[PDB]
């Protein structure tokens, strides 16, 4: 159905991100990379026998998007709402530790700008993780590990989602019908408000 441009540009986000690969992207996130003691050394001496922990990543999610228009009607920031699903394991014994729910909001901030020669620019400013936003939550006595496990998970991870989503972001945004952003564009510089 057609609708403003606040409407337009969520479901236009949503499609291009998932087009683009994200669900994939979130499958396929570096997790052991928020682990790089010495007793990895260990493993990693004896031949035949290596890794005693693992993180697949399963079960990813875009949530439905979110807009706000800053008070001026220059800015816009989109709340991108995600979700994984974390299975913790050992190849050595072969068995499930934990499998973790985690949900986490990328926000990417939305700019026009006017060049030097009488242009007008859309551009993707700042891009972050949100901040109180990373919600850990399990699905033996693994407490031990359990909170050794989502404390790492909590600076690493954050910024590792990040790194990873918000230059499809960028690329969702540059891909852009190019009336919706001309549309965009001319709203924000001139502090029209139509977000709602």
């Amino acid at each position: 159905s057609p609708t403003g441009l606040a409407g337009s540009l969520t479901n236009a986000l949503s499609n291009g991100l998932l087009s683009g690969g994200l669900l994939g992207i979130l499958e396929n996130l570096p997790l052991l990379d928020c682990l790089k003691g010495l007793l990895g050394k260990v493993t990693s001496v004896i031949p035949g026998l290596n890794n005693i922990i693992d993180i697949k990543v399963t079960d990813p999610q875009l949530l439905e998007l979110g807009l706000v228009q800053s008070p001026d009607g220059h800015r816009l920031y989109v709340t991108i709402p995600l979700g994984i699903k974390l299975q913790v394991n050992t190849p050595l014994v072969g068995a499930s530790l934990l499998r973790l729910a985690v949900k986490l909001d990328i926000t990417a901030e939305i700019l026009a700008v006017r060049d030097k020669q009488e242009r007008i620019h859309l551009v993707l400013g700042d891009c972050t993780h949100s901040p109180g936003s990373l919600q850990i939550s399990l699905l033996l006595p693994i407490q031990g590990l359990l909170d050794s496990l989502t404390g790492i998970l909590n600076k690493c991870l954050p910024e590792l989602v990040q790194g990873n989503v918000c230059p499809l972001v960028n690329e969702v945004l540059r891909g852009l019908d190019i009336t919706l952003v001309h549309d965009i564009v001319n709203m924000l510089i001139h502090g029209l408000q139509f977000v709602i």
